[PDB]
């Protein structure tokens, strides 16, 4: 894959933008300045082969970068990037990882280490399905752990209930592996929202299949659990993009 | 009013973020680099009293910053910021001024010139109600004109149809003064979307009142014209935030 151009300039430009202007009434500022944060991010992978990473690599960066998160507002998602972010509505209804400082700075970017100066590969990065599991998941897995550990009160999890190749919930997704196990006693409830894509076969249902496995897990942690398929608020967002869909007919 | 801190760093940070990562398949890049744009911008207002700006002050800045705009996707909005940006969908369905480079860079920011070094005031700015209209409007007014001038094909205009105190179309709004007067013959049609807020009394309707004045003005510019109230796709977006409103009942 093609690495992000001007990585340091982009990281630093997003960081300063976020610091001064973004999520001011939703998330707290971090103590560390943008240059300290860059130093922690870069040392996680620089001057190393591109797959020489593990879950501990970005430890200092995520420590510096972590924010206290709004109680009852944390959301996770798997398989539903646009619908989850459209619904969270840039922190107004829920926070996603990608609205927090480390998530916002690195969202959509591509980078990797190399041993030779300048310590990072400006030409090519591995498909990363290519590196071993602990390396491929080093950055977003630590991102997910740290974010989960900071969640408080009700947490929401949006999943795709219409994908015949990928269960709504799986033990090895970033949420499965780094989210749920890292929810603490500050969390009171996991609220699942199952998306049923308009015009598509329903594959997964609350109370059955992988959602029942998730339910059992949630309860084993002593959180409450609820699950809803296409709640009206989410259904109308879907309809907005597909207003003639059968599901959208009004009275 | 307190000005944005670290204005230069914010502007440049936003400009680098946008250049490398934002609207990449939706809007073109600008030839000027971020440093050159900052110089143009700073030059427009600095070492002048804030009440001495006019519609020419940022002319050179907008000249450098102006992107060619995708045919048929240009949208104007009045009194409906959140609804218009949610519907426009960060450039995917429509472009707004706030998705373009200069609008993105200065959106929400607050700044002012001053006569002493360093030529701008980093700590306090005058409420703009104290200055002449042409100075209050010098930046966003030139922004809207430049943006209007670049529009081609069908343009869309989203208006509030449910304010008893503020007509859907006013000659003295930004669209009235800087948007419509500045549409060229590359524009073929103005399409009006009238927003009726859920649970509010309907004030304005297509073909009547200020909307008929606007219809007549558009036609006298030889643009085609159409007008809709709460088109399904827009209504569904409203409904997502108020699913239990009467207007949102499903079949
Ligand atoms: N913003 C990001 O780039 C990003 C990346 C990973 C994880 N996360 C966080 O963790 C959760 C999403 O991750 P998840 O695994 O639960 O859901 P998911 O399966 O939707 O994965 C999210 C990202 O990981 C990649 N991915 C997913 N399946 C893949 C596959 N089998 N092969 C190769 N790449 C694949 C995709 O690029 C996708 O953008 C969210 O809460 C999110 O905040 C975010």
């Amino acid at each position: 894959i093609v690495p992000t151009r001007e990585l340091e300039n982009v990281f630093l430009g997003r960081c300063k933008d976020y610091e001064i202007t973004r999520y001011l009434d939703i998330l707290p500022r971090v103590r560390s300045d943008c240059s300290a944060l860059w130093k922690d991010f870069f040392k996680a992978f620089s001057f190393k082969n591109p797959c020489d990473l593990d879950l501990g690599s970005y430890k200092d960066f995520f420590t510096s970068a972590q924010q206290q998160l709004p109680k009852n507002k944390v959301m996770f998602w798997s398989g539903v990037y646009d619908e989850a972010h459209d619904y969270a509505n840039t922190g107004r209804k829920y926070i996603t990882l990608e609205d927090t400082l480390p998530g916002y700075m690195l969202n959509s970017l591509v980078w990797c280490g190399q041993r030779a100066n300048p310590g990072f590969n400006e030409k090519v990065c591995p498909d990363f399905k290519t590196c071993p599991v602990q390396a491929r998941e080093s950055f977003w897995g630590m991102a997910s752990s740290s974010y989960a550990h900071s969640a408080e009160g009700e947490v929401t999890y949006m999943v795709d209930g219409s994908n015949p190749k990928v269960p709504a919930y799986r033990p090895d997704s970033f949420f499965g592996k780094y989210g749920l196990p890292n929810l603490t006693n500050k969390v009171t409830r996991v609220k699942v929202i199952v998306l049923h894509r308009l015009g598509e076969k329903i594959i997964e249902k609350c109370g059955a299949g992988s959602l029942l496995d998730l339910e059992k897990l949630v309860k084993a942690k002593h959180f409450a659990f609820d699950c809803v398929e296409n709640p009206r608020a989410v259904l109308f967002l879907l309809c907005s993009d597909n207003p003639n869909a059968r599901e959208c007919r009004l009275a």
